[PDB]
C-alpha cells in the first residue's frame, strides 16, 4: 500500500527514532513492503520510516548500480576522513536540491526484516543514500548539512557543478 | 507590467547588484511599477530587483502597517546588537518558510525613485523586511542565515514557535 510522505516542517522528521524489535514478522514485512512500493512510486533512491511517519530505526534504499536493501537499527562507520561532495534531494523537500558533503567510504550494519545481519563496506553513491536515509532515524535533513548555500535551489533551474 | 519572478538556485540571485544612476527617469519609474505590480500579485512584502532578474540595487516593499515604498541604492546600518527571531519566507523560494536572527533596529538610506533622499529608523518587522530585500542586493538568501534548522519547512505543514 503506498503512504503518504511528510514533508520537512513536520516533526515527526524531528524525532530520534527507536530501534526495531519485530525482526521476522508479518507486520514488519508488510510496513518494508509498503515502504518500497512508496518510494517507487514517488522515484525515490531511498526512503526512511519517519517520512513516512512511522518512527523506528528502518531504511529502505537502492536501485552506478546500489542494491535494493531493507536496513533495521542501522549503525554506520566513517572508514576514512575523506569527505566527497555530491548533489542530494529528499522526498520530504520537494522540487530542491544541494550539494552535501559526506563520507566517501563507510561501513554499515544491521538487520534485514527477516532478522539476518546486514554489514557492508559502502563508498560515493552508496555511501551518500545511506548516510542521507541513516540521518532521518536521527531527526536530521541535510539543509542543515549545506556549506554552500550557492548549490542549494530548486531542480528545474539550478545550473552549478 | 508582472514580471516573473525566478527562483533559488538561478545565478541572477547570487550577484552583487550595481547602484541605480537613474534616478527620475521615466525607465526607472517604469520599473518601480512594475516591480510593485510584481510584488502585488505575488502577494509579497518585499521584493528586490534581482527577484525579477534585473540587477540593480532597487528593492520596493511595504503593505502592523509598514510603508508602501521603493528604495534604490540602500544602505543599512544595526542601531543596536539587540537580534531578534522572527519568521520569514521568500517568493523566489516558494512554500517554505524559517525563522530568521535579525537586527531589531537599523537605519536605513538611500533614494526614493524621483531622487529624493530616504533615511529612516526602522524597528521590528519593518527592520526585517529591508534586510531580508537588502541581502538579495548582495546575493544572499535567507537559509544561509538559519540558526535552529528545525524552524525550516513548507508553510502549510509547518508547527513550531
Ligand atoms: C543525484 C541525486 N541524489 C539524490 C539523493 C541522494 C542521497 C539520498 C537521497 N535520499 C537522494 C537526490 S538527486
Ligand atoms: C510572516 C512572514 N514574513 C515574511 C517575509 C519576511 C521578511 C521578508 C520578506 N520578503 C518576507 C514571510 S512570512
Amino acid at each position: 500500500m503506498i503512504r503518504d510522505i511528510i514533508r520537512m516542517g513536520d516533526k515527526r522528521l524531528l524525532r530520534v527514532a527507536p530501534q526495531v524489535t519485530n525482526l521476522g514478522s508479518a507486520e514488519l514485512h508488510a510496513l518494508v513492503s509498503d515502504m518500497f512500493e512508496t518510494m517507487g512510486a514517488a522515484h525515490g533512491v531511498g526512503l526512511a520510516a519517519p517520512q513516512i511517519a512511522v518512527d523506528l530505526q528502518l531504511m529502505v534504499f537502492g536501485f552506478p548500480a546500489v542494491p535494493l536493501t531493507a536496513l533495521a537499527n542501522a549503525q554506520i562507520e566513517p572508514l576514512s576522513d575523506e569527505m566527497e561532495n555530491g548533489w542530494e534531494g529528499c522526498l520530504s523537500i520537494p522540487g530542491l536540491r544541494a550539494v552535501i558533503p559526506r563520507y566517501r567510504y563507510i561501513r554499515y550494519r544491521g538487520f534485514a526484516p527477516d532478522g539476518s545481519p546486514i554489514e557492508r563496506e559502502a563508498e560515493g553513491f552508496h555511501a551518500r543514500v545511506v548516510q542521507h536515509e541513516y540521518d532521518h532515524l536521527v531527526g536530521r535533513l541535510y539543509p542543515s548539512r549545506i556549506e554552500n548555500f550557492d548549490t542549494f535551489g530548486f531542480d528545474d533551474v539550478l545550473s552549478y557543478d
